[PDB]
C-alpha cells in the first residue's frame, strides 16, 4: 500500500490550524508532525501541499515537508500533511515559556529573516524557485528548533510569482491573514494586489512585529519584559479589522520600544530594524535580505 500515512501512529493532539488539526506522530521510529484535514477541507490541504512541493523551497528556516497523503480509517478519508517535529513548538510558546540571551535573540531573528529572504527570493533556472509571499507571518506560524534557530510554517495562504509573465498563481482576496499582524495597507483596503512586491512588503511589517516579541524576552543582567503580543496595550484579544485600522493607520503607533534597549548595542540594531519594518508606505520598508545581511553582520562581530 501507501508508505507514509499507513505506517504513522498518532500519539498527542498539538492543536488546530486555520484549517486542519495537528498531531505528534511516530514514522519508522522517528517523531513527525502530522496535520489532518477533512474531505471537505481539500482546497486548503491541496494548496498547502502545492506550496511545500515548490521546487528549491527547502531551507533550514522553512519547515521541512515530508509528504502529503490520504488515510482511509474504514469510515472516512483523512487528508494528511506530514512534516519535521520540533519539540519547542511555536515561537509564541517559546517566548511565553523562556527568556533568551543576547546571542539567543539574534539566532531567532537571523533565522526568521533567512527563512523569509529564502521564501521571497526568486531563483532563476531549469529547477527554478518562484518568489513566495507568506500572507500570514506571525509568532504562532514560526516554529523554534532544538538548536534554537527558527523555521517558518503555515504556507497555505502563500502566493507565488512568475517574473516572466508578471502574474500571481491565484486571484487573491482582501484580508486573509491574522488581523493583529495585518499591515496598514491591508487594514485600510489600499494595497494593490496585482503588485507582487506589496505582499512581500506586507510580510516585512509582520516580521517587525515578530522581532518586537523576541526582543522583549532578552535577559540582560536581570532585566526582561513579560511575554506580550503586538498591540496588547491598544486592542482586545481577538481584535477586529476596524479596531486594528484605528491604531495602525489612524493613530500611527508601532509597538512601544522601551528605554533599556537603548543601553545594549544588539537591541538598538533590532529596534532600528523594527522601526524600518513599520512604515504606512510599504515601499519605505526594508527587504528580508537587507535585514538578513544586517543581523549576519551583528552575529559575525561582538565579543
Ligand atoms: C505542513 C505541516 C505538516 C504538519 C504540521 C504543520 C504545522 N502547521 C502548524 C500551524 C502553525 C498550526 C498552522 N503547525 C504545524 C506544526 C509543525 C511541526 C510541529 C508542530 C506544529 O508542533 C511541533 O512540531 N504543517
Amino acid at each position: 500500500g501507501g508508505t507514509i500515512a499507513r505506517t504513522i501512529v498518532l500519539q498527542e493532539s498539538i492543536g488546530k490550524g486555520r484549517f486542519g488539526e495537528v498531531w505528534r506522530g511516530k514514522w519508522r521510529g522517528e517523531e513527525v508532525a502530522v496535520k489532518i484535514f477533512s474531505s471537505r477541507e481539500e482546497r486548503s490541504w491541496f494548496r498547502e501541499a502545492e506550496i511545500y512541493q515548490t521546487v528549491m523551497l527547502r531551507h533550514e528556516n522553512i519547515l521541512g515537508f515530508i509528504a502529503a497523503d490520504n488515510k482511509d480509517n474504514g469510515t472516512w478519508t483523512q487528508l494528511w500533511l506530514v512534516s519535521d517535529y520540533h519539540e519547542h513548538g511555536s515561537l509564541f510558546d517559546y517566548l511565553n515559556r523562556y527568556t533568551v540571551t543576547v546571542e539567543g535573540m539574534i539566532k531567532l531573528a537571523l533565522s526568521t529573516a533567512s527563512g523569509l529572504a529564502h521564501l521571497h527570493m526568486e531563483i532563476v533556472g531549469t529547477q527554478g524557485k518562484p518568489a513566495i509571499a507568506h500572507r500570514d507571518l506571525k509568532s504562532k506560524n514560526i516554529l523554534v528548533k532544538k538548536n534554537g534557530t527558527c523555521c517558518i510554517a503555515d504556507l497555505g495562504l502563500a502566493v507565488r510569482h512568475d517574473s516572466a509573465t508578471d502574474t500571481i498563481d491565484i486571484a487573491p482576496n482582501h484580508r486573509v491573514g491574522t488581523k493583529r499582524y495585518m499591515a496598514p495597507e491591508v487594514l485600510d483596503d489600499s494595497i494593490n494586489m496585482k503588485h507582487f512586491e506589496s505582499f512581500k512588503r506586507a510580510d516585512i511589517y509582520a516580521m517587525g512585529l515578530v522581532f518586537w516579541e523576541i526582543a522583549r524576552r532578552c535577559s540582560i543582567g536581570g532585566i526582561h519584559e513579560d511575554y506580550q503580543l503586538p498591540y496588547y496595550d491598544l486592542v482586545p484579544s481577538d481584535p477586529s479589522v476596524e479596531e486594528m485600522r484605528k491604531v495602525v493607520c489612524e493613530q500611527k503607533l508601532r509597538p512601544n520600544i522601551p528605554n533599556r534597549w537603548q543601553s545594549c548595542e544588539a537591541l538598538r540594531v533590532m529596534a532600528k530594524i523594527m522601526r524600518e519594518c513599520w512604515y504606512a508606505n510599504g515601499a519605505a520598508r526594508l527587504t528580508a535580505l537587507r535585514i538578513k545581511k544586517t543581523l549576519s553582520q551583528l552575529s559575525q562581530q561582538e565579543g
